[PDB]
C-alpha cells in the first residue's frame, strides 16, 4: 500500500481484518466499518486528522490492548485500565517496606529483594523490561529460604521482553503442569483458528521454592505480566491478591503502516487451564484494594493482607 491516507487506512484495515483475533468473538462488523471510515479518509489530512480517523477505528474494537502508535501520539481504549483505582504507590512501598537500597533490601539485576520483619520474604519485580537471570533467581530463593512464605509483586508490571514468564514462574512448580492453552490463526477468517495447544510449566533447573507464595497483581500488571499470573495461579501454593490483572499477553502482533506508524493487538488467543480468555485480566483468588486508611499510618493493604496469610 502506498504512503498516503487511503492506503495507511486499507492497510490498518486489512491487518486488523486478517489478523486480530477477536473480529466474531466481540461481533464487529468490520465490514460496516470499512464502508464507514472510508468515507472520512481523504487525500491531504493531517498526520493529526489521520492518527484520530485511524484511532477511532480501532476503539471500535473496544480493546486496551490494541495500540496504535505515531512520532506525536500513542493511541488505545483508555476505559479499559482507568475505570479500576490504581492500588500501588511507589513512594509507600519505598519508604515503608523496601527502604534504603544500600543496606535495607538486595538488588539481584530486575529483582529487589528482602526478608521483612515477620520472616516474611518479599520480591518486588516491576518490569519484565528488566533483565532476570537463573543465577539471580538462585541467589533470591535461597536467601529467602528461612522466610515463613513468600510475596512476589508484580503489581504495575506492563509487561516487557527481557525476561520470559515461564523463567521466573517455574521455580515454583517441582512437577510439569499444564497452566494454560493458545490457539494461533490459521488463515485470514475471523474465525481461522487452531485447536488450542497446551502451554505447560516445567520446573526450574536451579533453586526452587517449597513454601507458600502470594502474588500481588492489579489492573496495571499485563502483557508478559499476565502471563506470569497466569502460570503461577495454577500451581498448588500460589495465592493471587489484590485487582483484577490489566490482560494482555507477552506474545501481541506488531505491524507497521505505509507511514511508518506501528499497530499492536492481540494475534493468538490465550486461555487459563480450563479454557477462560485470559486477554481481558485474570481475576485475583482474594480481592483487596489499598485502603487510604491504611496508606495515611503507613501501610499497604495489599501486602499486609499478604503477610497475614502467609503468617497462618
Amino acid at each position: 500500500f502506498v504512503n498516503n491516507p487511503q492506503g495507511n487506512f486499507e492497510q490498518l484495515w486489512k491487518i486488523i481484518d486478517e489478523q486480530y483475533c477477536f473480529l466474531d468473538y466481540k461481533q464487529i462488523d468490520w465490514d460496516e466499518i470499512h464502508t464507514r471510515y472510508q468515507k472520512l479518509i481523504t487525500p491531504n489530512m493531517g498526520s493529526e486528522g489521520l492518527f484520530e480517523v485511524l484511532s477511532e477505528m480501532l476503539y471500535e474494537l473496544q480493546d486496551g490492548h490494541v495500540n496504535l502508535a505515531s512520532a506525536h501520539n500513542v493511541s488505545y481504549y483508555d476505559a479499559w485500565y482507568q475505570d479500576y483505582p490504581r492500588n500501588f504507590r511507589a513512594d509507600l512501598l519505598e519508604d515503608s517496606y523496601l527502604g534504603r537500597a544500600s543496606t535495607d533490601y538486595r538488588t539481584a539485576a530486575g529483582l529487589k529483594y528482602k526478608i521483612l520483619k515477620d520472616n516474611i520474604g518479599y520480591i518486588r519485580y516491576e518490569s519484565f523490561a528488566d533483565p532476570v537471570g537463573n543465577g539471580n533467581l538462585d541467589e533470591v530463593l535461597s536467601y529467602l529460604s528461612v522466610c515463613n512464605g513468600l510475596i512476589i509483586d508484580v503489581r504495575d508490571n506492563g509487561g516487557g521482553n527481557a525476561t520470559n514468564s515461564a523463567r521466573i514462574a517455574s521455580r515454583f512448580t517441582n512437577e510439569k503442569i499444564l497452566t494454560g492453552y493458545i490457539s494461533h490463526k490459521t488463515g485470514t477468517g475471523h474465525n481461522d483458528f487452531s485447536k488450542p495447544y497446551a502451554i505447560y510449566l516445567e520446573p526450574a533447573n536451579g533453586v526452587r521454592w517449597q513454601k507458600k507464595v502470594v502474588v500481588l497483581t492489579n489492573r496495571r500488571s499485563f502483557s508478559a505480566t499476565n502471563d506470569f499470573v497466569n502460570h503461577m495461579r495454577c500451581l498448588p501454593n500460589v495465592t493471587t491478591i489484590g485487582d483484577k490483572t490489566g490482560g494482555g499477553s507477552g506474545m501481541p502482533f506488531t505491524s507497521e503502516l505505509p507511514n511508518g506508524w506501528s499497530v499492536r493487538f492481540s494475534a493468538s488467543p490465550h486461555f487459563d487451564a480450563e479454557m477462560n480468555h485470559i486477554e481481558f485480566g485474570i481475576e485475583p483468588d482474594i480481592k483487596a484494594d489499598m485502603l487510604q486508611e491504611d496508606e495515611l499510618r503507613g501501610k499497604d493493604t495489599l501486602i499486609e493482607m499478604a503477610r497475614k496469610l502467609l503468617s497462618e
